[PDB]
């Protein structure tokens, strides 16, 4: 195994948990994988697929992102800091996508899922763009239970990195849609301690975090260094104890190890 894989394996061993990494370097389209074909609970990193699926819908329904969506008291689930500010009012699908992506808003994700016809509508878009691995099975908040061995609401690092590349750097989405997703990811507020923390601060990053049961702590990112082609990096992490604490430091250190090599 490679030098970078030995360092990631050592980071994993020091952490007590299970680490999954996929890097795509688009300069030479080379890859670094660590447990790259293992399934991991996506938690909120699945919100990228849901937001992109609604963006795909907007390529035919041109005004879709401006459509108001009612926020009812019954719709509110925990960890919905934006949607809770609009109960008994409305948010547009663009505002709900930005809330889901940039504040990890769970109610906002549920509105995206409903716009897509349920969790099967999110999986549907994954399959449409060639991702045979992603599966969304539940709504918020239960999709983050992150139970060991449970295949629901999982993907592999290899699949998610390839999908994130297609959605942002590729053209799985239309031109305005692709640029909109990139802007949303670049404006994420929840990732300062995760992949971003392990990379040189001159680099531009768009990312989406996730967290859940079993101390599951995730981040998926597109990375624009100055002077070289972009990178796609997925870092998934999960732990043996159901009540384990989040470990965003592991994602930061994984990104740092990757950036070194
Ligand atoms: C900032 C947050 C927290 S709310 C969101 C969501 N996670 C949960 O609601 C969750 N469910 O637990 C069963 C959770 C959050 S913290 C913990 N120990 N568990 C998600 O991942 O979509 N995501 C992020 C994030 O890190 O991006």
């Amino acid at each position: 195994t490679s030098a970078v894989q030995q360092k990631l394996a050592a980071l994993e061993k020091s952490s007590g948990g299970r680490l999954g990494v996929a890097l795509i370097d688009t300069a030479d389209n080379t890859q670094v994988l660590y447990r790259g074909d293992e399934r991991f609970p996506m938690c909120g990193t699945s919100k990228v697929m849901a937001a992109a699926a609604v963006l795909k819908q907007s390529e035919t329904q041109k005004q879709l992102l401006n459509q108001p969506v009612e926020i009812k008291p019954a719709d509110l689930v925990n960890y919905s800091p934006i949607a809770e500010k609009h109960v008994n009012g409305t948010m547009t699908l663009a505002e709900l996508s930005a809330a889901a992506l940039q504040y990890s808003d769970n109610t906002a994700m549920n509105k995206l899922i409903a716009q897509l016809g349920g969790p099967g509508g999110v999986t549907a878009f994954a399959r449409a763009i060639g991702d045979e691995t992603f599966r969304l099975d539940r709504t918020e908040p239960t999709l983050n239970t992150a139970i060991p061995g449970d295949p629901r609401d999982t993907t592999t690092p290899r699949a998610m990195a390839q999908t994130l590349r297609q959605l942002t750097l590729g053209h799985a989405l239309g031109e305005t849609q692709r640029a909109q997703l990139v802007t949303w990811l670049k404006g994420n507020t929840t990732g300062a301690a995760s992949i971003r923390a392990g990379l040189p601060t001159s680099w531009t990053v768009g990312d989406k975090t996730g967290s859940g049961g079993y101390g599951t702590t995730n981040d998926i990112a597109v990375i624009w260094p100055q002077g070289r082609a972009p990178l796609v990096l997925v870092t998934y992490f999960t732990q043996p104890q159901q009540n384990a604490e989040s470990r965003r430091d592991v994602l930061a250190s994984a990104a740092r190890i990757i950036a070194e090599g």
